[PDB]
């Protein structure tokens, strides 16, 4: 069973002995620190952490003893704050005396703003605020996935609008292929759920259960897929029987969309000769609701996409849409699911536009690029103490390292406000209390072991919409 | 609760309908495909087998749940209820799969078979690749362990050159990555992988994972010591940095203690606070209880060199038997900002050029150690190489025309010693010709049971550096 006493960085076990004596409050905050592009971030994923790990009776006698035993060996010394943890157990029935205030999930906030704050509600538990830094800072991951996914959605939207005149299909243009390429089952669920804030297509099934349990949607599920081959279901037929494999598969899935990986031996042959001639009769008969989606999976992503489109355009009846861009017939589409990240996605869509191909023709699958190739440094997600009370006096505190001003942290009690122009500003030093800037946008989401405000996944999606979608 | 029927890539739900009719066997393998990182540490499969694959993993409830979810997720009825019911009825929900693998901790060159998977019941031909997704996640502990080991090689080389021995090597790269990974589960897995090579960790999650799934003779596999963070310094107020330092080293007077010293001005903290105001509290400390000064900002190499230069003018430096400068034994440095395999190399090489022993320093690495890694680094990949259809075995593979690096292996595979004592993977069942001795893979899973396993102590032995051996 999960034990919050064992869910911190080891050195934090020793910090209760290091704060100034007579300290009754430690108040800390999280931001995606600004850095001398990712100018705005989607706040998402705290609700998961609150419910799974922080709420309810999280301290028991057994958990305290277990931690005491582990730490004695891990430190070769007795340093664990058993008294501090016993107090929470006895006084609060093992509920954490902590209050967390946060911006609403799905909100899109510029870098360098407070996104949530944490403080102790009982003077005895001044040490608890930063005990839970480690677990709360892991919110960096769903924030960063959702943010990076949304930035890709902006690129797709821009190019789809330019080449087609509308945004139809946008929310199916970046499909999550990341389940095998992440570091754990738990990460799979969290990361897939964050991508679903922006899109509806996922093969990372773990995301669906997470959303159902911690967030909820009006619709039965938040994300969808359709049938598709993998190399094994093609290559199993034997090298001389690729056409047989293709025929069997598209016939099995004749009335729903089906994607078919086509590069097992020679992607160009497969497009021009197998699909474009031998099996063309099985493609041009398909419904607009049930296209074949051809999947190249190797070679330079841009060069291969363009060559695949050029081959298909010569074997199938292409039209020119009202923006002047080429469009495959509706029963035929392409998906690029190799080597896709935000940089190569941009390269591909720009290359397509230069060669007069509509973005209507393509979708993208992204695995490691979408869910794994991200770190806490991308958005500088960071948790710092800004305010303490010692001997009954509040003190505004911060770091400001001489050799790196980008690591300077905020001072005092913080609040998040709308500016007169409708942007965001974080007020420091308790200045929010002057009430010159309207209401604080941070809301209490956790207090004394209880989750006090929750958001549905539908609300989060609404909050995270693109301006272009709003327009 | 975990449900293996919901733990695959969606499209795999549809594959049972796509294989050739009358296919009775699908056999697949995992490798770190060949294209730096020439050899990989195989680690982490035992965790997956035990937590997710063994025992009764199918129930009526789990089948119904998957049926209900897939109906909505595909907007259609495509789920193989019958196949999963067959496993439930015939095998009490135990997977009819056999997995063979190289021993955990083994260090194997790229492009070799590391494990194989096949169905043991012809009805379950579709199950081999259903579990690709979950098994391929082994890429992560393999990659963390391998990259951690590659850093240990760098540290060993430079420590040996500058000190003449490897004393303290296994405490020179400390895991700081708990907050910088993507989940609690990943923290445990990744921290465990780093501990194949080192003994220092702050990622406590790794200890319980090792104890549960692998085991050590010692009570714990990894260790830490007290240290400050910026909050326990800055809480004292900007004009009281010295007071915080004094309090902290006094509370931890007889054990090692690390104190982050760059909250306001690292150079001032080193030269004036530690080097003058509090010098008497440092020079009095035991060799078993040094102060470990931690810079945490600025260019890592330049800052480390400047911190050493400052300390070397305030404290009594010696010259070791190799001619390198050594701080007194009560004083050390740890650099735990911006450390990855590349910057680690730059720092130890720069220290060497300035005649500073690597005895002086340790490194903490967070994101660089546990998060900034992907499946592409070692090209960890799972592919079908053999099928039986209509009673006939066929050697199968992919070979994409534009990328020969993605060519996969053909037929039944086995791993062998060469006459020179190296590894080779034989394809096409050639292992059966018995020209290369016994297959070095062992059966580790069969029909719901884990059939071979390794302690964490043996894994560490297998993963040792040549220089250590
Ligand atoms: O093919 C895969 N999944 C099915 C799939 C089919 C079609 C689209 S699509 O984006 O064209 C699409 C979406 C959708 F929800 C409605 C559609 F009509 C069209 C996406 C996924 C696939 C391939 C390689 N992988 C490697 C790791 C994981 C995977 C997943
Ligand atoms: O200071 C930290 N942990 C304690 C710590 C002290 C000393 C060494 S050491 O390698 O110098 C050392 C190891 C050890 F096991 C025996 C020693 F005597 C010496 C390592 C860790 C720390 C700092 C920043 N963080 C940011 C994220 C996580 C952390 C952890």
């Amino acid at each position: 069973e999960f034990n919050i006493l064992l869910a911190t960085d080891s050195y934090k076990v020793t910090h209760y002995k290091q704060y100034p004596p007579n300290t009754s409050k430690v108040y800390s905050y999280f931001e995606c620190r600004e850095k001398k592009k990712y100018e705005e971030t989607v706040f998402y994923g705290l609700q998961y952490i609150l419910n799974k790990y922080l709420k309810g009776k999280v301290v028991t006698k057994e958990k305290i003893q277990e931690a005491k035993d582990v730490y004695k060996e891990h430190f070769q010394d007795d340093v664990f704050n058993e008294k501090g943890w016993n107090y929470i157990l006895e006084k609060y029935d093992g509920h954490l005396p902590i209050e967390i205030k946060a911006v609403p999930e799905g909100f899109v906030i510029p870098r360098g703003n407070v996104l949530f704050t944490v403080e102790n509600t009982d003077p005895e538990c001044y040490w608890l605020t930063n005990w839970i830094e480690t677990i709360l800072v892991q919110s960096w991951y769903p924030i960063t996935v959702a943010t990076n996914s949304r930035e890709q959605k902006k690129i797709l939207a821009k190019y789809l609008l330019e080449t087609s005149g509308n945004l139809d299909g946008l929310e199916y243009k970046l499909h999550d292929f990341g389940y095998r390429g992440v570091s754990s089952q738990e990460t799979a669920g969290i990361g897939a759920s964050a991508h679903l804030v922006n899109f509806k297509g996922t093969d990372t099934v773990a995301g669906l259960a997470l959303i159902k349990k911690y967030y909820g949607t009006k619709d039965p599920v938040p994300g969808y897929s359709v049938p598709a081959a993998e190399h094994s279901t093609i290559t199993a037929w034997g090298k001389d029987h690729e056409k047989d494999a293709f025929e069997h598969i598209v016939t099995q899935f004749s009335s729903v969309p089906v994607s078919v990986v086509s590069d097992s031996y020679d992607i160009y042959n497969a497009c021009e000769k197998i699909w474009g001639e031998d099996l063309r009769h099985l493609i041009v008969s398909r419904s607009t609701q049930a296209p074949l989606i051809i999947r190249p999976d190797s070679g330079n992503p841009l060069d291969t996409v363009l060559k695949v489109l050029e081959i298909l355009g010569k074997k199938f009846p292409v039209t020119e849409n009202s923006k002047g861009y080429k469009l495959l017939p509706p029963y035929l589409r392409v998906i690029q699911g190799d080597g896709v990240d935000i940089n190569t996605l941009q390269e591909i869509v720009e290359g397509m536009k230069q060669k007069m191909w509509s973005i209507e023709n393509i979708a993208f699958g992204s695995g490691g690029g979408l869910l794994q190739k991200l770190t806490r440094d991308l958005l500088n997600c960071s948790f710092k103490c800004s305010y303490v009370v010692t001997n009954g006096l509040g003190i505004n505190v911060f770091k400001d390292p001489v050799a790196d001003p980008n690591k300077r942290s905020k001072k005092g009690r913080l609040s998040l406000h709308r500016t007169p122009a409708g942007n965001f500003v974080t007020l420091e030093e308790g200045k929010g209390d002057l009430e010159e800037y309207g209401q604080d946008l941070l809301h209490t989401v956790f207090k004394n072991g209880k989750v006090t405000k929750s958001y549905s996944f539908d609300e989060i999606r609404k909050n995270a919409q693109l301006n272009i979608e709003l327009e």
